[PDB]
């Protein structure tokens, strides 16, 4: 064995080309205040290297200078000189040594990083694809829903559907544009959009709804009823992180499957939403959540409970834990756009993330590790802070 | 990667030297009938080899002679020609495969000596220990608990508990020798039984009583307030298996805490255990639950819940899972005995088993697999079929 | 009284014509695997034999070979000497005495065999046919359901429907053939299906889907709100066995009655599914839930709940029981066809199960035991094995 | 088959010597009456003869005279010209028949005492004990525990136990002579005759507790705590039969088991008291409940959840449901005693109920039905009306 | 005060014209049986006298001939010597001292005639109506409902329904002619009829359902979804009355509001239904439930609960009740008609009885008691036994 010898951690901040909206709005917890400020612009990368020179990537992308933060002062010191195969072990004691304050949010989210850097280190030691470690190829290829559709006027919204219908998808997820503030006729604008949506797309794929912590528990349960007409596979993040009882009695409501979970933290934070039955469809994401490491376990807790679980975002962190569980079908595809909102910024500083053919994604049975590496095709634009 | 070749599984017959129990006597379920036959004087080996050559060892108690045809007709011919690290797929395939009567029993005894080579197959393959695949070194070393000390005259039990304390245990088990059948008067036999063992033990260890399914839920809430005084650390499996409700009822009670396990099958079968509050003590044999693929899940579900784990029998099926995870504390620990029960055959059957030191057992960071070899010291004492 | 002499156990394996499904297709729990076997293609036959030369017929049709190694090992040694009139002792001798490994699936299958034989075995020594020791004629004649209909193209589905129709069935069951896999085109098909059924058959006649476990909770909770128009009698299987939450849970949406079970062993098993409110209709076949001593048990359970009970199969090991309920209103009917699926392998195998008229089965008031024999006339396509 | 030719129901008034309670006393449900009148001093017995001349026995002791014209005017008419073998349907018959008034009370009182007549006849027609159509032997004899001890000095209660311990019960039951209306006083008197009796008997024996309905829930929830040291094994009839939900929350407190069911009616009225765990033994009289045919079922379903039978009373209708039901481990026996209360009076009516011996009751494997023949010896002691 | 002198029973036994159903048919809890008997064509009237000479009558209907066998051998005496103004003593007499046999059924029904008489005594001792004793006059009149429009030809059907309307009544309740036995053909035959009464009535006047115990939980579940759009008001006694899991299960379904209670006995008893939400309407009839005396505290108890009351059957014992009680909105009303299934035989027997005009029903503020005397009008259409 080779003991950790360095964890190097870096904050990209995104200096290239920016798309302006062109009349985009989208849902979101901060809608409430009177005042979607598109948040992942900076991602972090942590790279894990042992005594052998064997270099492991891991990524994060919530505040990734607070995060940043965390790993040089309080996680790294924890890992340095142990040995990657004793993951376990060094995830407990990143979660315990700092519970007080780590438990979710910065924290997790920094442990997150670290594990997945370990997991990939692992592959690559062993000479193992990730998913191989997991489980194994539990499908042939893994199917995916198409990401995106922001609100925008009909027109726009009806001509990005039919693009997106050119490429074999048989999911699609649209984010809502109104909320509680704008009042009923908010409401009447909302139905529009998913009427609008189903004229082009038909009946006869997935349509999934997305609030974003937008909506709220009271607005949502009025809300339910009028979107049923349109079979929407799942609504998801209809409220706030915080309020899980809500969650779970609009899921109890049995009117669309509630989804989410992005923002849910920890192997019990996610326990928890199960247990509760807050959710249908488990959407936590392994660089938030806790990294692989967690997100194996849960995988396991979802699994028995036949709450299916789809990882938020198309990463290679997520693809590979998808591949090794039944109860993981399909996976969240963010295509290879320009930097709008910033979910594809990770295809600019990472090669690797496989690419959708015909709706469906593949990973190689053969390549260690997560199968990435950083790029420098776009250091240009990129102010890369260390 | 080396796909897999063959699969070969024989069943090994004690016809060496046994004991005659000198006066024991043990309560299980068939007490009822007015009729603990010795069950484990058989046991069976499941080789699974690579076309590279490498040998992987699995091995299963129960019912070898049924579980054979089982493997050799049905599970066999299901994993030949896969690569082992698809193994999260493998038992995916033979558990739908042959849910309709497999779903617990001789199927998942089958599955579990099969999922077992497996592993041990995968940690050869990469040159790892299971325990490091499965999560790496969570404990300096594993504490143990005696496990034996049948119920006999009050003199033999003494001397048999004042022998056990030398090796500093901190843990002990003893089984109750009266049940529902033998009334009130047995009820009395079985406290002086008890309170012998506290005689000579004293308060300061860890004092766990087994029924083995020998009593049921009338008895034994009748007994839960006369046993307290004792301090047990748990009552084990005081009603059969299929009283899973008894369990919950019991556990309920509070008075003492009530393990059981040891006769559950599959992930979703031990993960109704945990959310039912079956058991404050979750006790699977990995030969039995479906393997250390089904044990690691159902390692993850347990652990969110709190409710601790301790694998029926130490043997290094259940020792490597045992060490990856912060939730399972100790092992159950059958000391190297003649030939009496069974418990103890697979240390003639297989040598690399870690011995009690002090009351603790350790495994090496080094050696491949799970660290164990068929031997051929004991091959005069055994009638092979294959 | 005349005591059990021997048990004679063997396996029947079909070796005659067989029929090419021409384009069949239905869903199974290995669907979800990216590799449903016509299982029925073997049977077993025990024939439990008194002193005085008396001989009950039992059967069982899950995993023959694996049966028969535990009836000849195990359970065919406890019977052997014993008064066949002692039947709930010898059941929970059987039970007990193996309920280690032998709770679920093999065993209680086995128990099954060996159970029903002895319950044909009492009607013969004392003259009555088994449905008068259970309680008598509840009912003038045995309604019964048209059990088939494979999925299949439109066209060669509304045939079957129309010939079927023919024949005076107020019931008609047919079985899906997409699933979770199939994704959204997939549900698609499965309603075209269920509507060209409603096209032939009308709304005026019971309509039932099955599942056969091919379905996850996932899949079912979003599909119920689409076959609700249909308005079948029920919904069969459609989540594995093991999850025993998703069938409560779906049941509970109380959109289409769930109804499962055939997979389901011993009084406490279908005690639970019945306590839980799992299913709406209890299913179990009475040569695998543990014999007519146990099915006798689950209808009084299943009755006080008013949770009917329509076994899976028609044979006479479940039309005796179902003629003695009054909780037991029809029985499922395999018509006498050519063997494709294995369904009606026992039809050559045995003599005397009633053929339906008019959509109606019959028993006869006098005939003693079951009211079968064994068949010469098929041997010519058998390979027995003993 | 032979058909009921006709029904045969007398009632039986004792004229005979009847003995002074010498000081006795005991609680019932009329004591918060500020006005336990000895009941059973009138029998009813109920011959269903077949055409063959072949005759079984039945009985009731509640409201004979009442029980008398219900069975004359509505009940026989509906099993006359039916085979004696299609009991469920005649037992359904009367059930549903009279459902309106019979449900509960006199009217299953009087189903009770046919069904058990039929049963009688069952037997005798295939020539097979009772036991042995129901199940068999499950048993080697059937313990019993010593019922009566009913409250009167300290000296006289003690002179009693000791008589009572000569043969070798294991289980003494006692009555309360102090209820609600006696205050504090009276509850010192009840805890100080059950210390006496511990005194006498010691702890190694049951010690059952009766109040016969004579209590309310807030006096004995107060009592209860008060009770716990003595370590009865059950506490009978708390409440009067009415009072299910205070039954429920009585045993849910989890201080002292609560018994009682000798007064609950039908299959479906014991179903609840098992499911709502209003009681952990459950204690109906077959010639109450509904007789056999009810017992049976009733059995079945405790058995499940694993709450034990102990039928009210000692008498062949009882004795033979308990011998083939493992969940049935003993019985109630009144012993052969001059008549005071009248528990005992059958014994003076019939011929064949077993005598306890050394605390065993035993059934013989031969002889056919229930056993048991009216006596002529005591005639003279009777005033028998038709 | 003056005592009670003596308690005159008598069977009033109709053996005047009766009507041939001309094609009529209702369900019953007797139809599962391949066998709804009038039985209503036998009444029992209650005179209890005081030594003044005052006399209260009282009545029942249930089983006339066992109910006065046990009001002249068991209740009778308890009441005879004590004043009538103790009533709730007398209650509690007769409901103790008789509570073993006694607790609904037969007994309850004989309590409540002797119960009603002793109110209608009360009333006449003071001279003032029993609903003034109750609270008085919380109504200005009594809306009532019609009550009868059994199964018949859809034309019979239509036309009774166009005759009822011609009289005001805001209500109509219709009885169902199909039930499971009639299996998918008779669901269409049960709607049919529903939609032709829809037709004729209009949907802007209450329609009640009636099963009378005709259905299971099973048929139920299955028709409340059919039934919904006809908006019934309530569906009654959908199960038999021993199944009240069944009601509460149906009822929270939340489809169609469950009425039930005629089949209910005592407070305890009702006060369960109440509790468990076993019925959103409750229908005792006091001449069944217990008499004034408990339908009284009843009525509390409902009220409190908000679960309305609207006792069966029209007659004076049921309106007093509801006339001075806000939670008792309107009555169930049975024409004067020809005497057919026995509902109207009251009206033969007594004078008194309130006819509906324009769909109302007036008591008198003065007369005292009841209101209704024993008629000598039709003793040429009876044969009375004492
Ligand atoms: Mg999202
Ligand atoms: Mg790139
Ligand atoms: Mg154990
Ligand atoms: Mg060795
Ligand atoms: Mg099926
Ligand atoms: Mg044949
Ligand atoms: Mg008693
Ligand atoms: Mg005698
Ligand atoms: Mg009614
Ligand atoms: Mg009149």
């Amino acid at each position: 064995m080779t003991k950790i010898k360095s964890v190097r951690t870096r904050v990209w901040n995104w200096t290239g080309p920016t798309v302006p909206p062109q009349g985009n709005f989208c849902t979101n917890a901060s809608d409430a205040l009177w005042i979607a400020s598109f948040r992942f612009h900076q991602w972090l990368t942590c790279e894990v290297e042992t005594e052998d020179g064997t270099i492991g990537i891991g990524n994060a992308a919530l505040a990734p200078n607070v995060v940043k933060q965390a790993i040089d002062e309080w996680y790294a010191p924890l890992v340095i000189g142990e040995d990657p195969f004793d993951y376990a072990y060094l995830w407990e004691k990143m979660y315990r040594r700092t519970h007080a304050w780590g438990r979710k949010g910065i924290g997790m989210t920094a442990i997150s990083a670290i594990d997945i850097a370990i997991w990939d280190l692992m592959g690559k030691l062993v000479g193992k694809p990730v998913f191989k470690l997991l489980g194994g190829r539990t499908k042939e290829k893994i199917p995916v829903y198409y990401s995106k559709l922001y609100a925008d006027s009909i027109p726009a919204m009806q001509a990005e559907a039919e693009e997106a219908q050119k490429h074999g998808y048989q999911g699609y997820k649209t984010r809502f544009g109104y909320g509680p503030k704008d009042g009923p006729a908010g409401m009447r604008e909302n139905l529009k959009r998913v009427e609008a949506l189903r004229e082009v797309l038909g009946y006869d794929v997935d349509l999934m709804l997305e609030c974003y912590m937008g909506w709220n528990l009271d607005y949502t349960k009025r809300m339910l009823p009028k979107l049923e007409r349109f079979e929407p596979r799942w609504l998801e993040e209809p409220v706030i992180a915080d309020d899980v009882a809500g969650y779970a009695e609009l899921n109890a409501m049995g009117i669309v499957p509630i989804s989410g979970g992005e923002h849910e933290f920890s192997v019990m934070g996610c326990a928890e939403l199960i247990n509760r039955k807050a959710v249908s469809v488990l959407q936590y994401d392994t660089n938030r959540v806790g990294g692989i490491t967690a997100a194996q376990k849960i995988n396991a807790i979802a699994e028995a409970a036949q709450i299916i679980v789809i990882p938020h975002a198309g990463q290679m962190h997520n693809y590979h834990l998808t591949m090794a569980n039944m109860n993981c079908p399909i996976s969240e595809y963010f295509p290879v756009f320009d930097v709008e909102v910033g979910n594809e910024l990770f295809y600019y500083i990472f090669d690797g993330d496989p690419e959708a053919v015909d709706g469906y994604l593949q990973l190689d049975d053969d390549t260690p590790g997560l199968g990435i590496t950083i790029s420098d095709a776009h250091l240009k634009h990129f102010e890369i802070t260390e």
